[PDB]
C-alpha cells in the first residue's frame, strides 16, 4: 500500500533497468531545472481558510467541454511501453477508470487509434514535423478517434541535451517503436495557424514560460496553454511553470485554461498549483513510476492516491470545490 | 539538569517507543508545515533596546480575567497517557504549580472534570462532534467543571494525513482511551455561534491563519484566537503561524487577544512572538517530552526552565514587561 | 607562518583546554546570533572602483583625538590570563607595537594600571556594579592611567546564558583573578550620564542595536557607540550589528563615531565594516587565538597578518584611505 | 567524448601537479568571490521564447570591427606553458580555427608576436607597468603584430592573496617565464588616457565592477569594458560581474561592447549572460582545463562543445541570432 508518490518512485527504481529509469528521471544539461520544479513548488506556502461549509467538497472540473473527476490529466510522455509491457494502454485504461484525462503522444509506442479505443477522455499530444502533411494527418487521425484536444507541444523545436541519455548511450530497445509511424521540425506561429484550421478541437499549446507567449496563444485562438519548461528535459536553466503561472494567469484573463506542470508530486501540490491560479496540473514521471511498478493497478493506485490528497488538502484548505481553491492566497517561505 | 529544551527531546526519545514518539513528533504529508515552523522562528532576530529601567523584571500578563506568570499556556494534545501512565493529571499539576494555563483536550485521556479538579487555569479545547448536542455537552462540562475559556479547533474538520502513523500501523494501546466519552464532523461559523450562545466563556478560535477569517473572528465574538497551522499536522503546505501573526495583529487591531503557537522551543522564542506581536504562545511538543522524560517533575522543571529563558531574554532585550516585549522590533535573517 | 585568522583559530584549539575554548568560542543559547555575525558579513559583497591613485595608501584612522594605524582596536575580552601566562600584558604590548587601541577589561586579569603602563592607546571597558561609586572610581582609576576612552558595555544587565559554560561546569582557575577588585547592576541611561559627569574622556557605548538607541546615545553626549550583540553570547536572536550598521550611520549623522564588531575575521571584512559606514571595528576572538597559540609574539603576527589584509583589500578597492572605504558601495549576495 | 566541460576539469584535475592545478583553480582569500560568480549564475533563469522562426540560427556576432563565431572570446591566462608544452600556441590555433577571439597576455610564456602569427582574431591584454615606456611599447607591439584590441586590465594595482599559493610554495618551474620580457605599477585613469592616444585599436577595460566607473570607461573614449571580478583572485569578497552587469549595460546605453566574464561553464551560461546584455563573454579556466586534458585537439573540443551548447540554447529559447537572446528575459531562483 502506497501512502505517497514518493512509495511509487522507490518502486520504479528498484524494477527498472538504470538507462531507462535515467531517460524517464533525467533532465536538460546540468538538470537545473528538473531541481528548480521541486524547489519552486517547496517555495511556496498556502493560506488555508477555516469554518467553511464541507458538506459536498467536490474536486471536478470541466474543461474542453467535458468533466474530469480531479484537476489533472497525465501527462504527455513517450514510449511508455519502456517502462511496461502493457505501455500506454495500462495508463490509458487506469485514467479513464479514475476520470482523468490521458494524454497520447506523437511517440506513442501503442497507435494512437487503438489507446483512443480504450474510451475515457483521450487529448492528443503534437509534434510538428519536418514534413508538415505528416502532422496535419495525425491531428486528423487523432480526432477521428475520438480525442478531445490537440496538445500542441511548442518547446521542442528539437530535443534539448540529455546528458544521461548521452552518457548511457541510450537507444529505444528494438521491441519499442512509435507506433504511429510506418524529423522533429520546428512549431511556429504559423503552424498553430494551420493545425487551428484543420480541426474544431480545442488546440492547446504546451511549453509556454513568457507572458506574452500567453497573451499571444489566446490571440491565436488557443483553447488552452500548459505553463512549463518540459520537466527540465528542455531548455536547461528555463524557469519553472509554476514560478509564472500567476503571472500568465493574470495576463490571459480567463480567455483561455491554463494549466501547469513539473514537479507535482501530491495532492496539496496540485492545491498549490491551483491556489496560484490554474486550471488543473499535468502529472508525468509519476504516473510511469506507478506503471513501471505494478502496471494498470499501479496506475489505480497512484490515481486513487492523488485523489485523495487533493481531497484532504482542498478540505483542510477550506475549499469544497476547485474555483475555491483557485481563490486561495499563497506565501513563499523558505526551504 | 536540563539547560534547554532540546535536552527534553533526547530524554523523551530514549524513554518512549518509537510509534509513541512518532505521533508526538510528527506532522502530515512530507512534513513541509513542521519544518517550517521552526524555519520561521530561526530566521526573526530582535532588535533590543538597552539601558532601559529593569528594578522589576515580570514575565505575568493578564489573559481571559485571570493573571498567568507567562506568556504562554500549555498547547492541548490528545492522549497525555501515551507519554506518562500520570498523563494529564501530571502536566495539569506542574502548569497549576507554575502558574501556566493548562488547555484540557476533547480527546484527554482522563476526564475533564478530574483535570479541573487538579486547579489552576485549566482551559478547555473543542472539537465539534457529528452529534451536535455532543459538543455543546461539552462545552457546559466544561463551563460547570470550571474552565476559564472554549478553545474551538478550527482547523481539523477531519484528521490530516500523518504518514508516520500510517507506516507504524498506529493505534491506541487498549490503555489509553479517549475519558470524556462513554466522529468529526466539519465546524463552521455557526457553530462557533453556537458555542458563543451557549456559554459566557471567552471563545478563542485555534487554527486560524487568513487574516480575513481573524477579522471575522473578532466580528463573531471570539475573545482569541490562536495564529496556529497545528503543529504541522493538518494541512502540509500551510504556512506558519508565526509569518502571518504581524499582519493578523495589525487586522484585528486590539479586538481579540492573538495568541501563536508552532515550534516555540526557547524563551527566546517566546520572545520573539511576543515582538511580533504575540498576546502569549502556546507549547505542545516539549511539555510531552518534559511529561515522558520525567512526569509531573520534567514537567515542572521544563516550565523553570522556560520561566528562566523568557526572563533572561526579555531582561537582555530591554523588557521590564511583555507589553514592553510587544514594542521590540525585527528583523528577518538567513540561516 | 599564518596566511589566515582561520590558522590562527586552529592553532589556539590545538593548545587550550576544551572547556577554556569553549568559554572563548561560544555564544549565548542556541548560538543562532554567533553564527548570524558571520552570515551576515559571507553575504555583503563589495562594488571595487578601478583607477584610482594609490600612490600612499593608508590604513590610518583619527579616533578619540589620536591617530590609530587600523581602523581597528581589540575589543574587551575579560580574563586574558585564561589563554596565555601573560594575559593582558601580552596582547596590550603588541597593540602598542602595532599602533592599534587596546580595550583594557573592569574584568582585567591584570590590573588596569599595570596594563596601561605598557604604554600605546589604552581604553578601558566599563561594567556598570551594584556598588555604584566602585563604577565611578573604575572610571577616576582608568583616567588617572591614561586611558583615553571609556567603552561602558550596555548590553550586560546580567551575563547571558553561555550553555557550554554550563555544560562543562566552568569556573575560573584559582590562578585567574578579576585583578581591579580586592555584583552586576542594569545599566541606565541615568548611569550613562553619571559616567558622563565623572569624566573629561569620551564615553562610548558599547552594545547598541538599535536605530533609536543611537540616536539617544548622541543626544546623551557620547563620543561613539559600538554597534555590537556582544560576540551572541547575550541575547540568543539579537540581530548582528553589521546588519544595523547602515540604519545607524544614517541616523546619527556624524554626530559620533560609529564602530562595529562581531564576527570580523579578515582585512576584507574590515573593509566590509568601513564600506557599511563603521568608523573602525573591534576584534574579539582572533586575538585571543594568537594570544593562546604564540603570546606576544602570536598577537603582533595577528596584527601584522590583518594590517597586510587591510591594505591589500583597501587597494584592490581603489581606496587610498579609510574615508574613501566608507563610500564604497555594497551589495548582498547569497552563500 | 565530452559532454560538459565538467567532464575537462575532471580531466585536467588528473592531469597536472597538485600545486599548478590549484594556481589555475584558487581565487583570493576565502575564495568567496571565486565562489559567487557559479552562484550568481545558477540563481539566473532564462524565460525562454517559442515558436519563432529557427531556419537559420546563427551564434555569430560583429566585434571590434570583425566577426566571431560565438559570443565568446579566450579570457587572458598568464603563462599557459604551465599547463601543456605547446601553451598558448595550441590554445590559439584551437581558437583560431573555432573562430573564436584569443587573448595574448602581458605574461605569456610564448612572445606575442608568435602568438600573433597564428593568424585568428589575436587582441592583447595590457597590464601596466613601473617602467611606462615598457607599457606604451608593449601595445605597439602588439598593434604592429595585427592584434585587433587592447584588453587593459584595470583591476590589479597588484596580484591578490592566493592562499592556495601561498601554502603551496608555488612558483614558475624553471621551464616557464615571461616571453615578453628580457614590475606591477597601479594604473590610473592617466594611464588609459596614455594608451588610447597611443592606438588607433580599440581599448577594451578589463575588471569594472562599478556603474559609474562603467561611464567614466566610456567617456574616457573605451571601445569596450569586461565586468569581471578577475575570476575571484582579486579583491576577495568583490561583486560577481554577472551581478552588475544589466545595471552597467543600463549606464552605459550602447556606448561601448559590455562583455563579461567569470564562472562561465556553458553554453545556457553564455545566453545567460546575453539574457543579461551582455555583448560577448570570456572563459578562462575551462579552456585550460581542456588545454591540459589533451593540448590543441582538447581545446577545439571544448570550444566545439560549446559552440553546440550555445545554439542549443539559443534556439530552445526561441533566438535565431545573439541579438535576440539579449533581448530575453530573466528571473532569479533559488539553488
Ligand atoms: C520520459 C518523458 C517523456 C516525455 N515525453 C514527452 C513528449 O513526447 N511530449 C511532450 O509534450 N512532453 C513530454 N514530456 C514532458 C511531460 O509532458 C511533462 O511536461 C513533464 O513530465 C512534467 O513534469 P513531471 O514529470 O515532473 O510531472 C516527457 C517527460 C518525460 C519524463
Ligand atoms: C501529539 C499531538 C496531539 C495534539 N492534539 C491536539 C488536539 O487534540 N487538539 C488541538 O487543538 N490541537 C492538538 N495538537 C496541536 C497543538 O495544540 C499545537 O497546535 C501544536 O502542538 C503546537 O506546536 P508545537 O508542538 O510545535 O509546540 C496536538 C499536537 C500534538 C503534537
Ligand atoms: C571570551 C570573551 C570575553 C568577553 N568579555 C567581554 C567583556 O568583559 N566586556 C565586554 O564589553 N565585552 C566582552 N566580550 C565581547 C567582545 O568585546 C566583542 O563584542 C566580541 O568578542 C566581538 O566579536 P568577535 O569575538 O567575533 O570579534 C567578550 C567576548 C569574548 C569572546
Ligand atoms: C590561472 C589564471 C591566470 C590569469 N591571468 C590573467 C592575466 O594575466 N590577466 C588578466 O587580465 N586576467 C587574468 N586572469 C583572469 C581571467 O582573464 C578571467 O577574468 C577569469 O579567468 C574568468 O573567470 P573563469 O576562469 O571563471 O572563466 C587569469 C585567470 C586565471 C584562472
Ligand atoms: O522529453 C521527451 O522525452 C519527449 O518530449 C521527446 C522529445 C523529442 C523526441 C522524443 C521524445
Ligand atoms: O516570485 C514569485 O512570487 C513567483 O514567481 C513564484 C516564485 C516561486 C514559486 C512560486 C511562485
Ligand atoms: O493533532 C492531533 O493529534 C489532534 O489534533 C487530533 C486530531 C484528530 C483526532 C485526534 C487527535
Ligand atoms: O514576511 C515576513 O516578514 C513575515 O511574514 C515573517 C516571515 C518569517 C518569519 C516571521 C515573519
Ligand atoms: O562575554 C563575556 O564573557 C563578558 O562580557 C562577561 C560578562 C559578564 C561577566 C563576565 C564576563
Ligand atoms: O538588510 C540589509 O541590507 C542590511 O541590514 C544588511 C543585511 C546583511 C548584511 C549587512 C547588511
Ligand atoms: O590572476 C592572475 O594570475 C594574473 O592576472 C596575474 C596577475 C598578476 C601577476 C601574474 C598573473
Ligand atoms: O540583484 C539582481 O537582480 C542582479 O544584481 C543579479 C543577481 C544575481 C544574479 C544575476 C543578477
Amino acid at each position: 500500500t502506497y501512502v505517497s508518490l514518493a512509495d511509487l518512485e522507490r518502486a520504479a527504481r528498484d524494477v527498472l533497468p538504470g538507462e531507462i529509469f535515467d531517460f524517464l528521471a533525467g533532465g536538460s544539461g546540468t538538470e537545473a531545472s528538473l531541481v528548480a520544479n521541486r524547489t519552486a513548488l517547496e517555495r511556496v506556502f498556502v493560506i488555508p481558510r477555516m469554518l467553511r461549509d464541507l458538506t459536498d467538497v467536490t474536486t471536478e472540473i470541466d474543461i474542453f467541454g467535458r468533466r474530469a473527476a480531479l484537476p489533472m490529466a497525465v501527462a504527455p510522455v513517450a514510449y511508455q511501453r519502456l517502462f511496461h509491457p502493457e505501455g500506454e494502454l495500462a495508463v490509458a485504461r487506469a485514467a479513464r477508470d479514475a476520470g482523468v484525462p490521458y494524454t497520447i503522444c506523437t511517440l506513442s509506442s501503442v497507435s494512437l487509434e487503438e489507446i483512443a479505443a480504450v474510451g475515457g477522455r483521450p487529448w492528443f499530444q503534437l509534434f510538428w514535423l519536418r514534413d508538415e502533411k505528416r502532422s496535419l494527418d495525425l491531428v486528423r487521425r487523432a480526432e477521428d478517434a475520438g480525442c478531445e484536444a490537440i496538445v500542441f507541444t511548442v518547446d521542442v523545436p528539437w530535443m534539448g541535451r540529455r546528458l544521461r541519455d548521452m552518457r548511457n548511450g541510450f537507444a529505444l530497445p528494438e521491441w519499442v517503436t512509435a507506433a504511429n509511424f510506418d524529423e522533429f521540425a520546428p512549431a511556429t506561429w504559423e503552424s498553430v495557424e494551420a493545425v487551428r484550421a484543420h480541426t474544431d478541437l480545442p488546440v492547446v499549446l504546451k511549453g509556454i514560460l513568457a507572458v506574452e507567449d500567453a497573451r499571444r496563444a489566446v490571440d491565436a485562438g488557443a483553447g488552452g496553454i500548459v505553463v512549463s519548461n518540459h520537466g527540465g528535459r528542455q531548455l536547461d536553466g528555463a524557469v519553472p511553470g509554476i514560478e509564472m503561472l500567476g503571472e500568465i494567469v493574470a495576463a490571459v484573463s480567463g480567455g483561455c485554461e491554463v494549466l501547469v506542470d513539473g514537479g507535482i508530486r501530491s495532492g496539496g501540490d496540485v492545491l498549490k498549483a491551483t491556489a496560484l491560479g490554474a486550471s488543473a496540473v499535468l502529472v508525468g514521471r509519476p504516473v510511469m513510476w506507478a506503471l513501471a511498478a505494478a502496471g494498470q493497478d499501479g496506475v489505480r493506485q497512484l490515481l486513487e492516491l492523488l485523489a485523495e490528497e487533493v481531497r484532504d488538502a482542498m478540505g483542510l484548505a477550506g475549499c469544497e470545490s476547485v474555483g475555491a481553491a483557485r481563490r486561495l492566497n499563497t506565501k513563499l517561505g523558505v526551504v
